[PDB]
This record gives structure tokens, C-alpha cells and sequence, in this order.
């Protein structure tokens, strides 16, 4: 294996000879452990909070899940805990019949992916419009570096050469332009997938990218129109851990499609840093704190540009597998077989294939699946086999599945059909509240100003209004943040790094406006364009919904919340100074 990291650990173990050592006592089991080097420490044990959002939500301030978010650490010793529980394993090798149907599945969906797009390589000012496009942090200036450009050149012939000298992943400015650089090139080789989005759901059937969240709703309502048994949406314990090297094959083989000079470098990706890996960890010592050079042949670094489509690709694969079992297309003797008849496989995809693929919404490992009967529930055997194991439910207890799409998780969300005063129907995203609270009164950083802090504020305000209007704790928080924050202040740093978040909400925009472009105008699913020209006209969900997904409506320390919030908004805008407000309460 040295011959394809090799280079990578020596120009490590080179650059930090002063501290390079072995660290006999290393807890690496499944990972190949190649030594260590001193380091300062990165990340913390708590998270700041944000005042302007803490001050406005008094309620939430006795709430355990809006207190457990404001935690959460990015130590090294909270690094090493979460690398032992679930990373630190072996997934074992699927049968020979599995690995077939895999190969035979996997070389369909690539086909039928690739029917109308064709694979191309990014460039450097994509990237380049990507970065500035998100901090307009030290990523711009690196970008707008010519010396930065020339490091990606030479790293690129190394692999051009199928070799890697740079292309390390982690879980002053030499070593982070080699980060840089090494997402560039695997951006440059795989970004296509995303950039050309070739997991939309015109595109892929079952993928959703693109969609964005307040889409994503209406399409688990159309799914349940598919005649068929329940909406399966079973969670996979640790799904990156799980990529197994038989899952990697299958995933290159999307470079069959490319022209010469992509297939070059695509490959150099999928060989050097997917297949083969070089990983750095933060780990504390009794001395103090060491980086740990690592590496291993399978799983998914889950901080990569292919990561989010692959994961969507194989996904999509392994539904397929569990569909064909369910309709006895596969059985346990297929599985075991290294000699499994192709022909039914290949009829089932030629037939049914298409069909079977838009009874699924599939983002990344989160899969919702309608099969044509119910034994699916039973139809485990290829799901355990290719690795895929269910969370917290012993590997054989059949899964439970739903009749109603509105109980359906899918991307941290349920989904809520709502009947507005006009008879119009909305379906809306929805989580329990505590969770939308706990996130927003989370800072990202420390030496942020009320101003920065009050955007911050002010971007999770807005994106209440705009999501999660149907709440009716968030719109009454929402509209005194908003009260609180100087009008003409853009919201400024992101609410979220959801790939189906389109952050409608970084605006100065009157929110009503936009909540009508997204709501009605823009919506595919609005045939009456009406606009709604008042928020008493944009509905909530009933009371009684609203209480079960968390609302503290009904209580007292809620009602003298709403009673005493415009004292809270007075006392934010004196801090805040002299200033333009306006009134939303
Ligand atoms: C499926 O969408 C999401 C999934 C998760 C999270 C949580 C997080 O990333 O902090 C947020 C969103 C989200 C919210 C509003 C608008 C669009 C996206
Ligand atoms: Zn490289
Ligand atoms: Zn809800």
C-alpha cells in the first residue's frame, strides 16, 4: 500500500521531522497508523451563544435540548471519542451474488444517469466564483494567490503521473493551500456531479438535489400517490463507515463515461484519495497534543466534494437491491452464488428500473422508499449483506414503514399539509422546535460583534419566516428579532450547510415578498398564484399539531413571553444604539 501514500506521509514526515515520532501506544485498530507530530490545540468543549437570539427566546433558556446543542466538542479529545465509536470498525465483505447484482445495478444507474448529460471537468474560476460566491474565509485569498494555482498545476501532473505527493484529508499557509488544493483537484475530476446536477430529480428520478427543502414535502405527498405498500425511510448506523471498496469500485465506474483527459484525472481522484487515504487526527497525549497520520482502503471521507452524489449513487443502488429482494427477484441462494444468473437482474432494471427509482426521494444515506407490497419490510438479506445495517433495530426485526407521508422523516424533517384561509394547500417542513431554537441561539466563532452576532440573529429570524412560518413560537420570536435587529442590516454568516438550503433569507427583502416568490409564484405545486398580502393570511399548523412538534403554546411562561417581548426587543435596540427599527409585533 506504500507505493500509493508513500509520498504523502514522507513529505509530512519531512516537513515535521522535528517532532516526527511513533506513538507505540496509538488506538488505531482498522486503520494503518504511520506516526505523529506535535500540535496546537484546534476546536472547543462548548459553543458561543448568541445573545440577541438567547435574549428573545427567555423560555428556552429551561429547555435540556436547546442546553445539550449549546455543547458539542471539537477538542482532540473530543475528536479521538467520536473516531473509536463508529470509524475505528470493519464492515465485512459482501457475498459473491451480492457483489454482482451491486455491479450489474451500479453499471445500469450510471447508464441511465449519464442518457442525456455527459461527464466534464470544473475549472479553476468556478471555484474561484464558488469561494467568493460564500465569504464575500482565507480560502479567497488563497484563490486570488497565482503561487496557489501553481501548487494545484504540479500536483495535478504528480497525478496525471497516477501519482500524489499533497492530497491529505483532515477530520500556516503551505499546509492549508495543500488542503485547498487537493479539494480543488477532486472538484476539477468529480464536481460535474454536482455542478451539472446529475442527482436532480429529472436527472436521477429518486434524487432531490437542488429541490430544496420546502420542495421536498411535495414530493414525498406525489410518492404517495404511487400505488404500493407503506414509505420505508430506514436510517443507516454511520453510512460513510460503510462504503465498502466493492461500493468504490462500482462508484468509478462513472469514468467510463468521460473523455481522455477527465478519465485521467478522475481516476488519479478515485484511486490516490478514495480508494487509498491519508488522514490527519488531533489526539491528546499526557505531553500535550499530536496530529496522527493515518490510512485505510475503504469508507468515505466525509469531508469531499463526491461525497454528497456518490453517497446518493450507491444509495440509490443498494434501494434498488432491496426492492428486487422484496419482489423475490433476489434470493438468499442469488446472494451466496458466485455464479448468479445476470439475466433477471437485467430484465428487472430494462422493465422496472425507472418505475423503481421514482418510488424513492434519496439525498445522500437519507432514502424514502415506496416498494410495490409490503415485503420489503422483510427484505433484508442484500441490505445487511452489502453493509447497509439499520440503526438501533436488531439486523433481522422487519422494518416499520408508514401510511401517512406526513409521518415520514426525511433530511432531519417531517412534512405538514396545511389548508390556508383561501382553501389553498401548502405542504410545509417541520422539526421538533427545540432543535430549530438550540441551532439558532448557537454563535459559529468567538470575537463576533453584537452587529455580527444580531445578522446572525436576524438570518435565523428569516429563516423561520420563510420555513418554519407555521410555527407559532418562531413567527412571535422571528418578528421580534427582526424588531430588535436595524432594518437596513444584512443578514450576514449561514443559518445552515444543508445542501437543500437555498438561503432565501440573507436579505434586506420585505419577507413577506419573498415568502410569496417561494410560497406561491415559484412553487410548481401553487396553481392558483394569488399572492398573500398579509402574514394573517399565511397559515399555522393547527394547535394542536404545533404542541406535538414542540410548541410551548398553552403555557404560562409562554404567554408572558408574548406579553413582556416588546421589554426584550427595547432592551436588545438600546444595546444596539441609535438606529433605524421597525416594528414587526
Ligand atoms: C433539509 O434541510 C435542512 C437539514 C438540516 C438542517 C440543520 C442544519 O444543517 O443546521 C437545516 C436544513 C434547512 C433548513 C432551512 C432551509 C433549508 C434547509
Ligand atoms: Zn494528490
Ligand atoms: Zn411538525
Amino acid at each position: 500500500n506504500m507505493d500509493v501514500i508513500g509520498e504523502r506521509i514522507k513529505r509530512i514526515k519531512e516537513e515535521h521531522n522535528s517532532t516526527w515520532h511513533y506513538d507505540d501506544e496509538n488506538p488505531y485498530k482498522t486503520w494503518a497508523y504511520h506516526g505523529s507530530y506535535e500540535v496546537k490545540a484546534t476546536g472547543s468543549a462548548s459553543s458561543m451563544i448568541n445573545g440577541v437570539v438567547k435574549l428573545l427566546t427567555k423560555p428556552w433558556d429551561v429547555v435540556p435540548m436547546v442546553t445539550q446543542m449549546a455543547m458539542t466538542d471539537t477538542t482532540p479529545f473530543g475528536q479521538q471519542r467520536v473516531f473509536k465509536e463508529k470509524v475505528d470498525t470493519r464492515t465485512p465483505r459482501p457475498l459473491p451474488g451480492t457483489r454482482k447484482v451491486m455491479e450489474i445495478t451500479a453499471e445500469w444507474l450510471w447508464r441511465t444517469l449519464g442518457r442525456n448529460k455527459r461527464p466534464r471537468l470544473c475549472t479553476r474560476e468556478e471555484f474561484t466564483k464558488k469561494v467568493r460566491t460564500n465569504a464575500a474565509d482565507s480560502a479567497k485569498a488563497a484563490v486570488e494567490d497565482e503561487e496557489f494555482w501553481k501548487l494545484v498545476d504540479r500536483e495535478r501532473e504528480l497525478h496525471k503521473l497516477g501519482k500524489c505527493g499533497s492530497c491529505v484529508y483532515n477530520m500556516s499557509r503551505a499546509i492549508w493551500y495543500m488542503w485547498l488544493g487537493v479539494r480543488y483537484l477532486e472538484f476539477e475530476a468529480l464536481g460535474f456531479l454536482n455542478e451539472d446536477h446529475w442527482f436532480s430529480r429529472e436527472n436521477s428520478y429518486s434524487g432531490v438535489e437542488g429541490e430544496g427543502l420546502h420542495k421536498l414535502g411535495y414530493i414525498l405527498r406525489d410518492i404517495s400517490k404511487i400505488p404500493g405498500g407503506a414509505m420505508y425511510a430506514d436510517d443507516t448506523a454511520g453510512w460513510d463507515t460503510r462504503i465498502t471498496e466493492d461500493d468504490l469500485h462500482n462508484e468509478e465506474k462513472i469514468i467510463q463515461q468521460m473523455d481522455p483527459e477527465h478519465r485521467q484525472l478522475a481516476n488519479a481522484i478515485f484511486k490516490l484519495t478514495y480508494q487509498n487515504k491519508v488522514v490527519k487526527v488531533q489526539r491528546p497525549t499526557p505531553t500535550g497534543t499530536v496530529m496522527d497520520i493515518i490510512s485505510r482502503k475503504d469508507q468515505r471521507g466525509s469531508g469531499q466534494v463526491g461525497t454528497y452524489g456518490l453517497n446518493t449513487f450507491t444509495n440509490m443502488e443498494a434501494q434498488l437491491v432491496r426492492q428486487m429482494e422484496g419482489e423475490g427477484v433476489l434470493t438468499k441462494a442469488d446472494l451466496e452464488n458466485p455464479h448468479l444468473l445476470e439475466k433477471k437482474i437485467t430484465q428487472w432494471l430494462e422493465t422496472k428500473g425507472v418505475e423503481r427509482l421514482k418510488r424513492m426521494a434519496i439525498s445522500g444515506d437519507d432514502c424514502v422508499v415506496k416498494p410495490i407490497d409490503d415485503r420489503f419490510a422483510n427484505a433484508l438479506l442484500a441490505l445487511n449483506d452489502m453493509g447497509k445495517v439499520r440503526k438501533d433495530i436488531p439486523q433481522w426485526q422487519p422494518s416499520k414503514g408508514w401510511h401517512d407521508w406526513q409521518q415520514v422523516p426525511f433530511c432531519s424533517h417531517h412534512f405538514h399539509e396545511l389548508i390556508m384561509k383561501d382553501g389553498r394547500k401548502l405542504v410545509v417542513p417541520c422539526r421538533p422546535q427545540d432543535e430549530l431554537i438550540g441551532r439558532a441561539r448557537i454563535s459559529q466563532g468567538a470575537g463576533w460583534s453584537l452587529r455580527e452576532t444580531a445578522c446572525l440573529g436576524k438570518a435565523y429570524a428569516q429563516m423561520w419566516s420563510l420555513m418554519y412560518f407555521h410555527r407559532r413560537d418562531l413567527r412571535l420570536a422571528s418578528n421580534a428579532i427582526c424588531s430588535a435587529v436595524p432594518v437596513h442590516w444584512v443578514p450576514t454568516s449561514r443559518t445552515t450547510w444543508s445542501i437543500h438550503a437555498h438561503h432565501q433569507w440573507m436579505t434586506t427583502e420585505d419577507m413577506l415578498t419573498v415568502w410569496n416568490r417561494v410560497w406561491i409564484e415559484e412553487n410548481p405545486w401553487m396553481e392558483d398564484k394569488t399572492p398573500v398580502t398579509t402574514w394573517e393570511n399565511v397559515p399555522y399548523l393547527g394547535k394542536r399539531e404545533d404542541q406535538w412538534c414542540g410548541s410551548l403554546i398553552g403555557l404560562t411562561s409562554r404567554a408572558t413571553w408574548a406579553q413582556n417581548i416588546p421589554t426584550a426587543i427595547q432592551q436588545v435596540r438600546s444595546l444596539i444604539g441609535n438606529e433605524e427599527f421597525l416594528d414587526y409585533m
